[PDB]
């Protein structure tokens, strides 16, 4: 009748159950109340274990691992504010689909709402953000193991996307030698312990039916909009749009190759929007569109029908057009709605896109963040991946660069938080093992500064560029009021990152010109470690350059 | 009919209303959706405005300001994960009573659940943790200003303790020159704009009644337990217990002067617990007791009645004794239930407490964290305050030191998170303007590392001691399993803090002996800046010294 042993055998069912649903990575933060979960995880040979001391960063590490691997990733934390720190990553996963399985240790019911240390009300604390929430009962052998595994199996098997909150109360004692308490209870599952399948297989698939009138609609003047999708999907969408003869507006997140690049610039030209007024249908694949001019064009356009195809659920059109919301894997959907070669209908836009890119090329020389974004293709690691941060960088790359088709791009553009970008990048790198280029702003790097600890362990080179324009210079692009702008928006912190790199024994470069930047890259890709490259630029030059290029292209 | 102007007029009502409830400090993080709130705050001369880029730290800065000032403190953040980052501080405030008023900007209803950038489901996202939750409607002149102010006045006036979540949707446009849109709507409040009172005054007091049998109980064999309370309350409790002749078990957080010090040691002696079996009543004032031996004694004791007096609501006895839960300001309660001069009844415990302190003193010389804790009373800044971190430091000071009566001690011991200690210390300092000694462990300093940015602005010297024992050595004190201990519990990060200090232009010392520590203190107290003092100690010496002293005293 050992409580500590039974706690561990209850936890062992939970952890073993997760292995039957593809969970391999598990991210663990330290604690005492989490002991049953952590020891079950440590003893289970199925897992790759990652650790970190900041639970907010731990959640984002898990997000990054899940984002790239397309597997559910588990997280273990102890009770209290440790749990609350998982909320940012959980929210992001709810928007972009990562399957995060949050195993949150709790005090038992007799220690809630009585002033006990590190005891808070945990069931329901993430409100509607998890896809599923399981509030487990106080462990007892009077609840059979088959109930516990079935409950796990239901949550994981029916999970289309997003997080699962599994709250796990345990009473003390937590420590002690294992004895045989609970062994016969576990053995009621019989040879499930040697199986590779769930105890309960419940795996309904959610998918829209094929659209039977596609072969009518594909004959019309259409536009393809490509948002966030996989690298392979981007290549397939590019070929499909080309065959249809429809213009493709491709986001930085699409990996389509952006055949009509600089859309954030050319969509500001009235000749382009006039031509797009002829579109009778818009088929958008993927979502979370980046650029302002694209979002404004989406909001203004009035095709007879607007379709959004994505593997995310729910409405995805913030302008609420008449049309269709089609839940599907994009590659599968394209096979069911194929293209037939048809003469292209756009005449003006291809010329404008070429002129827009030429205007950007003309400005490539200055050593600034707009130019870095424009030139970033030249710096992508071979057989690698790009992790793009939030704020100006994603907008500048989207507006000013043409990224190669099929070259993987990752981001946190559901809620677009600046709170977890370094820890997410670490997980993105570890999941695929690829060389990684990550680009973030200065406030973003400060926000997740302690994730430099995680970047001490990468399996291939990771270059972290920190663009230091001394504050959040998106607020110099937006029409914020001048008098309050510095103190209440930009918030310059007047730091550099050399000492941050040194604290974590990371290589550091602060290049002053393009030649020094290319030398720093050549150095960085040589070893499976993280290099920090700080690009110090004048505060508002990037915002102003984008504004100037917008105006120039609007007048062509 | 300017939306941007009306947004600002709506926000100005909210912000002005708060000034009538004692809100002086407002903590602001950057964003666009928060513009109406941030500009209304910036324009309101009633406020002291603080900024920070990490919303988790921002919440803790506000927690520290409220903890010291005993007034509500407001927070403004933008929509999205920025809001989620306030959860830790909100949870802590719910447990310990700080009044945090969270003004969380939101997208308007038409932009929720449609794939819009940086838009999440915010109403109710903090579940039951706020004391009050207001989900404001989409701004409109068709709802009168008297409703809006009345709603806020109800929430603030009836707030006994804890946080208030005020969710604030605003539609674009957000930017633009003010025009007179909404001026007549504001003017319906008439001369309230020139008043110093709420529009609606709703402020019932919550307080237990006089205990009519106190004159009976005060003549019994009682014990006084002093938990967290104000510095002035600690002095009053000490005198009251001494007058009654009842032994006083005083927590590190009590500021009673700890007349029977080293209780965590002497309560491990069976002679002390046998003497305490004679107690017929226990009167505990304050809560969140620190030490293990005290919590164990509380759990085992069976007085006829157990009373807890505190200005926090709800049950506060994790052992669920028969007795009374009395809600009151402690100083008022002592005046209502005065002591009578009676002969002390304990004889053995005073002997054991003196012998326990002698045993600690004999071990004072080694340059380790147990010794620093023991001697910390000798290093307290004159007319200053102590901020004590979580994990070992609070336990070691509580077990090994005798802190002076009335010397202010602050802490985050509701949920005892290691996630916000540096930002909280910054707010503690700024609120009182006093010289501050803050002591935290290495993982704690890493967790809130970027709050060193805030510690660049203190109004009096702040000494931050970082005890670097290379991991979470509480897990070497706890009986964690040796095989998994390092990787899955201690999580050494193998860093030092010299570069962190340099990044933020803070003076730094790594003293190697007591003389060097004393020299560092002497220099640090001379300027109104933060000095980082890193005390590098051998990993397990502190835990082992505590274990040895527990054993030694248990055998006396
Ligand atoms: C956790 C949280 N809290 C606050 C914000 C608000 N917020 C932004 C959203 O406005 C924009 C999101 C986006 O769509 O990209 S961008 C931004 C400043 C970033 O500064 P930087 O890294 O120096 O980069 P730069 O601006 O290019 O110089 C902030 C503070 C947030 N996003 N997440
Ligand atoms: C946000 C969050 N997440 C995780 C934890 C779990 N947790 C603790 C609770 O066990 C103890 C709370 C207490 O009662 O004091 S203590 C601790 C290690 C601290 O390491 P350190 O700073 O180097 O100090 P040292 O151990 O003295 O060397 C952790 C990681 C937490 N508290 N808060
Ligand atoms: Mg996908
Ligand atoms: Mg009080
Ligand atoms: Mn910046
Ligand atoms: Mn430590």
């Amino acid at each position: 009748m050992s409580v500590s042993a039974f706690n561990r055998r209850w936890a062992a069912v939970i952890l073993e159950a997760l292995t039957r649903h593809g969970v391999r990575h598990i991210c663990i933060a330290p604690g005492s109340r989490s002991t049953p979960l952590t020891l079950a995880a440590a003893e289970n040979s199925a897992f790759i274990h990652h650790t970190h001391f900041d639970e907010r960063g731990l959640g984002h590490l898990a997000l990054g691992l899940a984002k790239v691997s397309k597997q559910p990733v588990a997280v273990i934390v102890t009770s209290g504010t440790a749990v609350a720190n998982l909320y940012p990553a959980l929210i992001e996963a709810g928007l972009t689909g990562e399957k995060l399985i949050l195993l949150t240790a709790d005090r038992p019911p007799e220690l809630i709402d009585c002033g006990a240390n590190q005891a808070i009300r945990q069931p329901g604390m993430f409100a509607s953000h998890p896809t599923h929430s399981i509030s487990l009962p106080r462990p007892t052998q009077d609840i059979p193991a088959r109930w516990l595994v079935s409950t796990i199996d239901h949550a994981l098997g029916t999970l289309h996307a997003g997080g699962v909150h599994i709250n796990c109360p345990f009473a003390e004692p937590l420590y002690g030698e294992m004895d045989d308490t609970g062994l016969s209870w576990q053995q009621r599952l019989g040879d499930w312990w040697q199986d590779d399948k769930p105890w309960l297989r419940e795996a309904p698939r959610l998918e829209s039916e094929k659209q039977r009138d596609w072969f009518f609609w594909r004959q019309k003047r259409g536009v393809v909009v490509a948002g966030r999708m996989s690298a392979e999907e981007g290549k397939k969408v590019a070929l499909w749009a080309q065959t249809l003869g429809w213009p493709l507006i491709g986001d930085v997140l699409s990996q389509t190759g952006q055949p009509l690049p600089c859309a954030d610039l050319w969509l500001g030209n009235a000749k382009a929007t006039s031509e797009l007024q002829q579109a009778q249908i818009v088929v958008q694949l993927g979502s979370s569109l980046t650029g302002k001019r694209l979002l404004q064009w989406q909001a203004s356009c009035e095709p007879e029908e607007y379709w959004i195809v994505d593997d995310i659920e729910g409405r995805l059109d913030p302008a609420h057009h008449r049309g269709r919301r089609l839940i599907a894997n994009i590659a599968d959907w394209l096979e069911l709605h194929p293209a037939e070669k048809r003469q292209p209908w756009c005449v003006e836009i291809p010329r404008l896109a070429e002129q827009a890119m030429q205007a950007v090329i003309a400005r490539r020389d200055a050593f600034g963040e707009a130019q870095l974004a424009h030139r970033i293709c030249d710096y992508l690691p071979e057989q690698g991946q790009l992790f793009v941060g939030n704020s100006l960088v994603v907008r500048l790359i989207d507006a000013l660069s043409q990224l190669p088709a099929g070259y993987p791009v990752y981001s946190n553009r559901g809620a677009s938080g600046i709170d977890g970008l370094l820890s997410t990048a670490a997980g993105v790198q570890r999941a695929s093992g690829k060389p990684t280029l990550a680009i973030v702003g200065d406030l973003s790097a400060l926000y997740d500064l302690n994730a430099l600890a995680l970047l001490r362990q990468v399996s291939a080179p990771l270059v972290l560029i920190v663009v230091n324009n001394n504050g959040g210079q998106i607020f110099s692009l937006l029409p914020t009021p001048q008098s309050e702008r510095e103190r209440f928006y930009l918030m310059p912190q007047n730091v550099h990152f050399e000492h941050a790199a040194a604290m974590f024994e990371l290589k550091y470069h602060r290049p002053q010109n393009w030649q020094e930047l290319e030398t720093a890259f050549a150095d960085a890709w040589r070893t499976p470690t993280t290099t920090v490259i700080e690009m110090v630029v004048n505060d508002t030059d990037g915002a102003q350059t984008l504004q100037q290029l917008l105006a120039q292209v609007s007048h062509l």
